[PDB]
């Protein structure tokens, strides 16, 4: 009713969404994304409630169940961490566009302000990119762009967004502080989405954008880009691979149905990211129609995307004053709320392993939020969108994809998958089945596997709009998500090293549940009977 209704809305759905959608291609986008949210997706998140709410433990300490593979934990939450990061600069930015849409003339309309250029051009009276009134605002009046070279040289936070961020992270740890633990900010996104569709399917030229989205082009499905793009949207949104589900599942009661809720969350995904993107298109055929321009060209495709458009849309409706006070108190609350969720899987999974942090939450949530604000310090400098480019594309990119590869992997083989649909049965009368059963062992890392050797070896250098990072930034992209996926290994290599015990004893210990290391004496496992791994 409403807790799947509000649940299932993030951040990442109505931000990183609209502009993947248009970046790569219009509907060419939802056919990889809908393949993997029935796919590779759904059976991922039901995996995840299941062992967060079955196992009673958070993200890095879940893996009692196979001790190797804490690493993977770690790893969940080194990427919770790094995403923590630029998170924070999204909110810094609603606030600062909720902040500057309290006058009844908008700035984003019209250019005769102070941060225009002598290149702006208005509508109302050929790179039209960076040109039009609320793409030069965003650029040039909230991110300040125009004083920084590139990647090479990105000047002083600006105070403006200095003082937004520092108003957000207080507000995360005063939320925060006190323990894990309304209807309204679970309902709103629903409504101006609602809303955003009806107005701009009436807009003129929206039905350009309309057809743009509907026309599937294949050309780009056959490309390795949109797959990848769809997959690490999958799991930034429906959340499988942050430590954010385990976390907030183990406090679920145990006899709680997490598959209800994994089949609702995965409908309300697909229905509202349709709707979004038909919505963020219609919005897209008007700004092209608008503009003089093609759709393909109107508008970035990157990480500023939304505040481009949505700006764009607002100053479009009746009272439009009204309506960018509410869309952007509603898009701080949805940041607020899943960046809230994010440091939550972090804290509580590096509470649950170290107790010493358990008892001081306030020092651990001081320490957690003053460590991504100094962090993000550098995405809200004058080039921070360069910085904040590098981290979308690389904190969970290959390294999302990797960790719940290697989670999916540990629980449906070396865990098994019949002993977690054991577990399942336990906590909820009945059997998960042969399609999730055949999703976790198989199909799932099969999948992800696929899409990890494409994303490594089918590679584009990183570049923002017409900006081409040097070569030294991809390298530090990809040093960011080594660093991330590089503590698997790292952690088996250690588990491997103190465990006293011979070669077998160690390789047993450490692949047997923390409990039952009473039955590995013996030298009877079921891993090592080779029956095991026949449990299709
Ligand atoms: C973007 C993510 N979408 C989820 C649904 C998985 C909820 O968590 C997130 O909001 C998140 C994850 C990790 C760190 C941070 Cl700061 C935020
Ligand atoms: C647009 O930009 C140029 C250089 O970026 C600047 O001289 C002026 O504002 C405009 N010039 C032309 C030819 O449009």
């Amino acid at each position: 009713l409403l807790s799947v209704v509000g649940f299932a809305v993030d951040l990442a759905n109505v931000w990183r969404f609209p502009y993947l959608c248009y970046k790569n291609g219009g509907g060419a986008f939802l056919i990889p994304y809908t393949l993997f949210l029935i796919i590779a997706g759904m059976p991922l998140f039901y995996m995840e409630l299941a062992l967060g709410q079955y196992n009673r433990e958070g993200a890095a300490t879940v893996w009692k169940i196979c001790p190797f593979f804490k690493g993977v934990g770690y790893a969940v939450i080194l990427i919770a961490l790094y995403v923590g990061f630029y998170y924070n600069v999204i909110i810094a930015w609603s606030l600062y566009y909720l902040f500057s849409s309290f006058t009844l003339n908008l700035p984003w309309t019209d250019c005769g302000h102070t941060w225009n250029s002598p290149n702006c051009t208005d509508p109302k009276l050929y790179s039209k990119y960076k040109f039009t009134p609320a793409a030069e605002f965003y650029e040039r009046g909230v991110l300040h762009l125009h004083e920084s070279s590139g990647i090479h040289d990105i000047g002083l936070p600006q105070w403006q967004l200095l003082l937004c961020l520092m108003v957000v992270v207080i507000v995360l740890y005063f939320s925060l502080w006190k323990g894990v633990k309304v209807w309204i900010t679970a309902t709103l996104p629903y409504f101006v989405l609602f809303v955003l569709l009806v107005h701009g399917v009436t807009l003129p030229g929206a039905s350009n954008g309309i057809n743009a989205y509907l026309h599937i082009d294949f050309y780009r499905l056959k490309e390795a880009t949109v797959w990848i793009d769809a997959a690490t949207q999958i799991f930034f949104s429906l959340g499988a691979g942050f430590g954010v589900l385990i976390a907030f599942a183990s406090y679920n009661k145990f006899d709680n149905n997490c598959y209800r809720d994994a089949l609702l969350t995965s409908s309300i995904n697909c229905i509202t990211s349709f709707v979004s993107g038909f919505a963020i298109f219609s919005i897209l055929g008007y700004m092209a129609h608008e503009h003089k321009v093609n759709i393909e060209d109107v508008a970035t495709e990157g990480a500023g995307l939304v505040f481009i458009l949505y700006p764009e849309a607002i100053s479009t409706l009746s009272g439009s004053t009204f309506w960018a006070v509410v869309f952007f108190v509603m898009l701080l609350a949805l940041g607020l709320d899943s960046s809230m969720g994010g440091m939550e899987a972090v804290i509580t999974g590096l509470a649950d392993d170290f107790q010493v942090l358990k008892r001081h939450r306030k020092l651990f949530t001081f320490g957690v939020t003053f460590s991504t604000f100094l962090l993000a310090l550098f995405c809200i400098t004058k080039g921070g969108i360069y910085v904040l480019t590098l981290l979308d594309t690389f904190a969970a990119g290959t390294s999302i994809l990797f960790a719940v590869l290697m989670e999916a992997i540990g629980v449906s083989w070396f865990y098994g998958v019949d002993r977690f649909s054991n577990d399942i049965q336990q906590m909820m009368g009945f059997r998960p089945g042969l399609y999730w059963r055949l999703c976790w062992k198989f199909v799932s890392p099969a999948f992800l596997l696929f899409v990890v050797v494409v994303s490594i070896i089918n590679f584009k250098p990183l570049t923002y709009d017409d900006y081409i990072f040097p070569p030294w930034a991809n390298w530090v992209g990809w040093g960011i998500a080594l660093s991330s996926m590089v503590l698997v290994p790292i952690y088996v290599i250690y588990k491997f090293l103190s465990t006293q015990g011979s070669l077998w004893e160690r390789l047993a210990y450490g692949i047997t549940p923390e409990n039952e290391h009473h039955l590995v004496a013996q030298r009877d496992i079921r891993q090592f009977q080779l029956q095991h791994w026949l449990a299709i």
